[PDB]
């Protein structure tokens, strides 16, 4: 099939009329839509043949992903830049007078993910297959994401989610291949060996969905499982409900059901030959990689053995030897507190075999640990796997260094914080496991899909190698004083921000003005994250505003974003605060758009797409020591957006690779909140010293922002006088001087879009092409590969 | 019974009203009382829990930080 502008306006219709049975007189543009999506799946899945065969040839090292959530966005279009075909699709749609960023725009975002840890996995998906590694990812397939949000006068609707209400073009069902996971049962140790015996069982059914590399012919797959079920009605809905115990059965039935398959391929390695000759178990790490991305896959430990000792008759220790090699576990918390811990009653329900192995495991370990630090008793107590005390808990992580063989952060600081404090011991005792890999973002949705106009700038001057190379992103410092870069940077991001206004128009029905310096804080709406130190600060140029309205300003529109967890109520109170201060600020005729407040409802993947490429400033306030990664803040980065932010998380190494001169940092950092707590954190000291401060919350508890309910924000006016927890009074006074040294910036175009290119040429670092082939060379055993294969 | 005949002791409603407008900041008291910082030491050091030694810190950590009655 060519591409070829006639061939695909001649597959486009052959689709439309013999795949979906539909007419030009009935067709909708969904329906040209899917007539889209399929005409470029057939070039996709011509790739994905030919590079899954090859593998087969190869016989490479497969890495496994497994994860419980992958945060896909939509396909059509990473499918489109990835294969080169994005313009030929514009022709051939535009030829049948159809518009492809209308026809876009009706594809559902994968409801797979709810957030960074699933963007993750979905980024690394991207540049494995662009580092044309041997690579699947596998998770569950759930039919509906975590909700939709839906803004009803200034309150969270959560709307539910049935993305695949209508099908899902890009994916391949595949009844043949449906495998069993068990259940419950009895453990029945016979004669030679245990046997799970009375389980009951549900059946997994694979579906397929293929992701490509960046233009190098790769496509790999991507394999989630369906739940179903074979009172009869109640054995069947708790069935099916895979899509409390019921994650503890979705974590179970994707680990039982992937390592089927990886040891079923493992063992029919030979081209053509369906059959297995793979029986020697030995070679298994050698050509299997599993990566436990968070706890969540962690029974694939218990799971590997209980295979291999019960089913295959390997013994203990061979088999134990076999499992280390093949796991690791990447770490992405900092606080002990969000470990998984299950309590063994639940374990000895459902999975009476696993609890064995878990506890024959921590026997062996804990004795492991005895003789490497004789006497030391209380030790033992520390790094066992069961944990006593009101309730007896496993704790997973400790499952999981136990069975792998390197365990990672997510970032220089993280990683070091693992070793020193929060597994500690476990580093005392095995310090090779430990090692970093900071994340990274994908170049390709992250870049030239989302900002195809900076895209072209930077290749204009230095070709397009950089796309899966960013590092080649440096040779843009000779650039920053070159007067036509400087003017095609900036006249980029004002093409981008006016793109996104008149989406904001033709989707809120206000009027921002696409001069002001966009600032942008899209984050979960949560307290560590500060998006009411924000507040502080609008409300601050607000008030400002008002006292002078004559003066100077900068103008702004302040855009935050993110979702609120259900239940959580201070969250869901942030978000009317926000939508409240905007019916205030955006009316009131003094400041007319000078400032403009702006919550962006349902933020997603796509949303991520329109609206990091348009922004100015990258909010990156958490406070410091609650942040272990930021993805997001990466994105910002190449994108052209300059970052305010604490010290922490991302925004540490991102300063140090831009030069902190390039950033906006301020206030405390983890040695001054520590300082805070070991002296008491005293709010009304601040609110004393303030008066701009004691301004707002009178503001706020008076009833300016809610007249109609002059109480409303009491909770928040509560807690933050008297119970908040990461002290967003003690940044106060530091952020809004830090913003009036951005807005001071932003007065001075060039200085800023000279700061911009340095920003964007050391940014480099981040690409998650760069933290894969470090997992490929320190973790996996396998080299990076950017050889292209025939088409 | 006449207040005599009681043992009264501590705040009044008034005490605690003027406590919470200055803020309450437990770590003013255990910086200047001796005999409490020994007790709260003895908690956070598996004295009264020796096999489980951070047993206790959850109410530390609510006495120390988070304390809403006094
Ligand atoms: N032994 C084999 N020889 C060559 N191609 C194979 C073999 N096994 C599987 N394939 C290819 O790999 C794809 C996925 O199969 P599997 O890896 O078995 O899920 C198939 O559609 C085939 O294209
Ligand atoms: C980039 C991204 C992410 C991840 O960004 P965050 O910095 O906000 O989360 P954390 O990395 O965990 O701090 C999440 N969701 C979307 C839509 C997205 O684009």
């Amino acid at each position: 099939g060519v591409e070829n502008v006639t061939e695909l306006k001649k597959n486009f219709n052959r689709h439309l009329h013999f795949t979906l049975v539909k007419d030009r007189n009935v067709a909708t543009p969904r329906d040209y839509y899917f007539a889209l999506a399929h005409t470029v799946r057939d070039h996709l899945v011509g790739r994905w043949i030919r590079t899954q065969q090859h593998y087969y040839e190869k016989d490479p090292k497969r890495i496994y992903y497994l994860s419980l959530e992958f945060y896909m966005g939509r396909t059509l279009q990473n499918t489109m830049v990835n294969l080169a075909l994005e313009n030929a699709c514009d022709e051939a749609t535009y030829q049948l007078g159809l518009d492809m960023e209308e026809l876009e725009e009706i594809e559902e975002d994968a409801g797979l993910g709810n957030g960074g840890l699933g963007r993750l996995a979905a980024c690394f998906l991207d540049s494995m297959a662009t580092l044309g590694l041997a690579a699947y990812g596998y998770g569950i397939r759930y039919e509906f994401g975590i909700f939709n949000q839906k803004i009803c006068g200034g309150w969270q609707m959560e709307e539910a989610d049935d993305w695949l209400r209508y099908g899902n073009p890009w994916e391949k069902a595949r009844p043949e291949f449906t495998l069993p996971v068990h259940f419950y049962g009895r453990v029945e140790h016979t004669s030679q060996g245990a046997k799970w015996v009375d389980t009951q069982v549900v059946l997994a059914m694979p579906y397929d969905t293929p992701v490509p590399g960046y233009r190098n012919n790769v496509v790999n797959t991507m394999r989630l499982w369906s739940a179903k079920a074979p009172q009869a009605v109640l054995d069947r809905n708790l069935a099916e409900n895979i899509s409390k115990e019921l994650r503890l059965k979705q974590e179970y039935f994707v680990v039982a059901a992937t390592l089927q398959d990886i040891i079923r391929r493992f063992k029919s390695s030979k081209f053509g030959c369906r059959d297995p000759v793979r029986t020697n178990f030995d070679a298994f790490p050698d050509k299997v990689a599993i990566q436990l991305n968070d706890t969540h896959p962690s029974l694939a430990i218990p799971e590997l053995m209980r295979v291999l000792v019960d089913l295959e008759r390997l013994d203990w220790d061979k088999a134990w030897e076999v499992t280390v090699k093949t796991c690791a576990y990447t770490n992405h918390t900092v606080l002990p507190e969000a470990l998984e811990r299950w309590p063994v009653h639940l374990l000895e329900t459902l999975l009476p075999r696993h609890l064995q192995i878990i506890y024959e495991i921590n026997q062996r370990f804990l004795n492991r640990v005895a003789a490497a630090f004789p006497g030391d008793v209380d030790r033992l107590r520390r790094m066992s796997l069961v944990e006593e005390g009101a309730v007896k808990r496993i704790n997973m992580a400790h499952l999981c260094i136990a069975g792998s063989h390197a365990v990672n952060g997510v970032a220089r600081i993280h990683s070091e914080i693992l070793k020193k404090t929060i597994f500690k011991d476990f580093y005392e005792l095995e310090p090779h496991k430990f090692q970093n890999k900071t994340n990274g973002i994908t170049p390709r949705r992250w870049l030239v899909l989302c900002n195809p106009g900076l895209a072209e700038i930077i290749a204009e001057r230095i070709g397009e190698e950089y796309i899966s190379d960013l590092d080649q992103l440096r040779k843009l410092l000779s650039y920053v004083d070159d007067e036509a870069f400087i003017r095609d940077v900036a006249k980029v991001k004002q093409e981008n921000k006016l793109k996104f206004a008149a989406y904001l128009e033709r989707e809120y029905k206000v009027h921002i003005n696409p001069n002001s310096l966009f600032d942008v804080q899209v984050k979960r709406i949560h307290e560590y994250k500060r998006q009411l130190l924000n507040c502080l600060h609008v409300i601050t140029l607000y008030n400002r505003i008002k006292k002078e309205p004559n003066k100077f300003v900068v103008p702004r529109t302040v855009m935050i974003g993110g979702k609120a967890a259900p239940g959580y109520h201070m969250a869901k109170m942030i978000i009317k605060l926000i939508t409240a201060i905007g019916d205030v600020v955006n009316h009131d005729p003094v400041v007319g758009d000078r400032l403009r407040v702006i919550f962006l409802e349902n933020y997603r993947v796509s949303l991520a797409e329109k609206v990091i490429p348009a922004a100015d400033l990258s909010e990156q306030i958490s406070t410091a020591g609650t942040e272990a990664s930021g993805t997001g803040n990466m994105k910002f980065m190449l994108n052209g957006a300059l970052t305010i932010g604490t010290m922490d998380g991302a925004n540490v190494e991102m300063a140090e690779e831009a030069g902190e001169e390039n950033f906006f940092i301020f206030g405390m950092r983890v040695e001054d909140v520590d300082r805070l707590d070991q002296r008491g954190y005293n709010a009304q000291e601040y609110y004393d010293r303030i008066p701009e401060l004691r301004q707002i919350i009178e503001q706020l508890s008076s009833g300016f922002f809610s007249p109609k309910q002059p109480d409303l924000f009491k909770d928040i006016v509560n807690m933050l006088m008297h119970h908040d927890r990461f002290k967003v009074f003690a940044d106060y006074e530091e952020y809004v001087k830090c913003q009036e040294r951005v807005s001071a910036l932003y007065k001075n175009p060039r200085e800023w879009t000279r700061m911009v290119i340095r920003n964007i040429a050391t940014s480099g670092k981040f690409s998650s092409d760069r933290t894969i082939a470090q997992y490929a060379r320190e973790i996996w055993g396998v080299e990076p590969s950017r050889q292209r294969l025939p088409a």
